[PDB]
């Protein structure tokens, strides 16, 4: 994959959640409901899309919407505060 270790010699490798702190993914700005308020407001709603198109429950934060509850380790580790983090 890519996802190694530093300090390798410590044994235990373990990508757990609760360890990709500053990497839960965005929420998926809902542009259907969007543009709609344009031609709404013409003639800006900006809200997330927490739910599958066959729906499936986008695991949006109860009181963080804008951040779903999944956690990327390529988030946490890019934007994820160094030094503390993945």
């Amino acid at each position: 994959l890519g996802i190694r270790k530093r300090l390798p010699f410590q044994e235990g490798f373990q990508i757990m959640y609760e360890d990709l702190e500053g990497g839960n993914i965005p929420a998926l700005l809902d542009v259907a409901k969007y543009e709609a308020s344009i031609q709404k407001a013409k003639e800006l709603v900006i809200e997330p899309v927490a739910k599958d198109s066959k729906n499936r429950s986008y695991n949006l934060l109860p009181n963080d919407q804008n951040n779903t509850a999944y956690r990327s380790w390529f988030l946490a580790y890019n934007y994820g505060d160094p030094k503390k983090g993945v």
